[PDB]
């Protein structure tokens, strides 16, 4: 750093009795300005409990103090309080932190910068800021009037210990300086993750959820996810999807690029608000993409990305659940259009993206190109794109003066498709250096009812043959969806579930030739799974595993076959929270397969972080060095409590030992 520091010192053990550190820190301090570094791990933390105090401990002053505290859910965040001034500033955020990994207790590294000259504090934990407040009237935290006490572990409120910690302080060093962001970045980590997508890189989204990976043919590892702007809602919003690989067995990343991306509105990072009357602010005139699935051919060598597709201000909430969006006409389905003016759909898409009009069968002068924009007599036609800011108080979507590509997805387009969801897929040939132009798949369910919901993850390739697998899932049943030909055309294989309209996310393995395993999420509190025998044509009744739990509502499972023997057998591995009240205490399964009946025996249950730690959607794939790669969201993406964090999507590499 640019200064020395007022205060170091280091290995405190705060086992439920502060250290009282007054004589040594308080007569140092000095100036409006400060900045704290504190290396600390806190693997079976109170349920609330402060790291570091300043505090008036004098009676009649409870409400003097500042604080550096953290709850069991992994929130950190400060309060900075003085009754005279009548100041209370309480910043805060969910899922910061780390607890146990690979068994042992986290280094976490904390800085927070308490800055007089811009009004703002900041905190970052393990490399991320996970707050920046301004306010109008500043408090230097050592300008609390009648600070007497500065204390580790607990803060003095009137002669008692208030927020008892128990963890440790391996390092804490304070600073007379707000340290800049770039000095920040200079402070070594101790972190057990690595991020792949992240605030501020190539997609400029603020945002992502529903990671995937996927480990290919020449050692590559492929992930995808959403990148998505509107905070973390789903769709209706603007989200994109974005993929990068490892050749290194995860060990660094490429830059993302988009797999599939719309441009009707504009790429910002924003910093969408998280308090009570605005958090739920929504994009509601944007395209999206959501849920991606990735898979390899191993006859064409191709790569293949499914998602799905929204239509501009459409989400699964207000999909018209009874329209494909498609007529048939023959034995074939082409996408009706809606002019501008029309109050019914009056026109389909045919062969070579011909506009056809139905109420007269005559061909239009408009044609849809291979990225569904729409061209008059060959000439491009555009429309004006938004973009939103929050600058009146309020989400404002407004045109922006850019002009791009009009795209029949789009709110401003002349012609535009059903608002309902669709499935798109695209394909790489270079294993994701570059995609291709996306197309719809057909409807599977007939003219009137929507698209069935992609399954997040991995789509699946069978080692005897060509066969390409992707789960799907819509009320009533999971429909996989099956291709013979490297994803050229699809058949459904539908299996009925006991469950209507459920969120039946499933993921499969091949157990065997020709056996396949699928798992999924139902609204039991208990995982599922049914069987196929003949590579997916037919599928068993359903099960249940007991030996973990969801919650009522569940979360996206996902699964592998690993390649190598297990205690001598065939291993199956899951990943999942595991808790009936959230999502969090994130698990590996380990399962070992009974050759006789193909059961599974639950063996090996490893614990990610705390069992009260975020943990929601997760990616698993064994690595080409027998290591599995996780890429999950450390946080509850159910919660209405932690929308909108960022940089929680997070990668760790583990060993099939830290496992058993
Ligand atoms: C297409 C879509 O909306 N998918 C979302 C899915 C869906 O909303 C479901 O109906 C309710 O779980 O929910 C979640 C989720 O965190 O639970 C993530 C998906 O991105
Ligand atoms: O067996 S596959 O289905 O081709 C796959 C990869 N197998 C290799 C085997 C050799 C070690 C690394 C993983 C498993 C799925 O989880 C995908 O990652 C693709």
């Amino acid at each position: 750093l640019s200064i020395s520091p007022i205060f170091q010192g280091g290995s405190y053990q705060l086992n439920n009795k502060s250290i009282d550190i007054s004589s040594l820190l308080l007569d140092k301090l000095s100036g409006e300005s400060q900045t704290v570094v504190m290396k600390f791990k806190a693997d079976k933390p109170n349920s609330l409990q402060a790291l570091f105090g300043l505090s008036n401990s004098k009676a009649g002053f409870k409400n003097n103090y500042f604080s550096i505290f953290m709850r069991d859910s992994g929130e950190i965040g400060v309060e900075i309080r003085d009754a005279q001034k009548g100041i209370n500033y309480l910043f805060s955020r969910p899922a910061s932190l780390w607890g146990k990994h690979k068994g042992q207790a986290v280094e976490n590294t904390l800085v927070f910068v308490s800055d007089s000259k811009d009004k703002t504090y900041t905190m970052y934990v393990n490399g991320i800021e996970v707050f920046s407040e301004t306010v109008d009237t500043f408090l230097p935290i050592s300008n609390i009037n009648g600070i007497d006490k500065a204390t580790l572990g607990a803060v003095n409120r009137e002669g008692k210990e208030h927020y008892l910690a128990k963890g440790s302080i391996d390092e804490i060093s304070l600073f007379n300086k707000a340290i800049s962001d770039q000095e920040v970045s200079t402070i070594p980590l101790s972190n057990p993750f690595q991020l792949i997508f992240q605030s501020g890189d190539s997609t400029q989204a603020n945002y992502f959820r529903i990671p995937t990976l996927y480990t290919l043919s020449s050692g590559r590892v492929l992930s995808s996810i959403d990148a998505r702007y509107g905070g973390t809602h789903d769709s209706k919003s603007k989200i994109n999807i974005a993929t990068s690989y490892s050749d290194d067995n995860g060990k660094t990343w490429s830059e993302p690029i988009f797999a599939m991306k719309f441009n009707d509105y504009e790429e910002q990072l924003v910093y969408w608000p998280r308090d009570n009357k605005l958090k739920n602010s929504q994009i509601s005139g944007s395209a999206s993409f959501i849920d991606s699935s990735i898979v390899e051919d191993k006859k064409s060598g191709k790569t293949i990305l499914l998602a799905d597709v929204m239509p501009a201000g459409i989400g699964n909430n207000n999909a018209n659940k009874a329209d494909s969006g498609f007529k048939e006409i023959n034995g074939h389905y082409y996408l009706k259009l809606k002019k501008n003016g029309d109050n019914d759909f009056r026109y389909t898409v045919r062969e070579n993206g011909v506009v056809y009009n139905e109420t007269t069968n005559k061909p239009t002068n408009y044609t849809i190109n291979d990225k569904y924009e729409v061209l008059e007599g060959g000439k491009s036609l555009t429309v004006e794109q938004y973009s939103v800011d929050f600058d009146s108080g309020s989400l404002r979507e407004r045109h922006n003066g850019k002009q791009v590509p009009m795209n029949v997805f789009y709110k401003d387009s002349l012609f535009k498709v059903t608002p309902t969801n669709y499935i798109a897929m695209t394909t790489s040939q270079n294993r994701g250096e570059s995609w291709e132009q996306f197309k719809l798949l057909p409807p599977f369910l007939g003219e009137k009812h929507n698209g069935t919901y992609l399954c997040p993850g991995q789509g699946l390739a069978l080692k005897s043959s060509n066969r390409l697998i992707f789960a799907t899932y819509t009320s009533g049943e999971l429909t996989y969806l099956i291709s013979d030909d490297s994803g050229q055309t699809w058949k459904k294989s539908s299996a009925s579930i006991p469950f209507k309209n459920a969120t039946a996310e499933a993921q499969m393995v091949e157990l065997r030739d020709g056996v396949i395993r699928t798992f999924f999420r139902t609204t039991t509190g208990k995982i599922a799974y049914m069987t196929s025998r003949d590579s997916g044509e037919t599928w068993s009744k359903v099960s249940y595993i007991d030996g973990i739990q969801q919650t009522s509502y569940g979360t996206q499972v996902s699964a592998i076959k690993y390649s190598q023997l297990i205690d001598g057998k065939e291993a199956v591995i899951l990943s999942t929270p595991n808790s009936r009240s959230g999502r969090k205490g994130g698990q590996l399964v380990v399962g070992l397969v009974n050759k006789e009946d193909d059961s599974i025996d639950w063996k090996y249950h490893y614990g990610i972080d705390l069992p009260s730690y975020g943990y929601a959607y997760s990616a698993i794939t064994e690595l080409p060095n027998h290591h599995i790669g996780v890429l999950f969201e450390k946080y509850d993406s159910w919660s209405r409590n932690e929308l909108h964090l960022s940089n929680v999507v997070q990668y760790i590499d583990l060993e099939i030992n830290d496992l058993t």
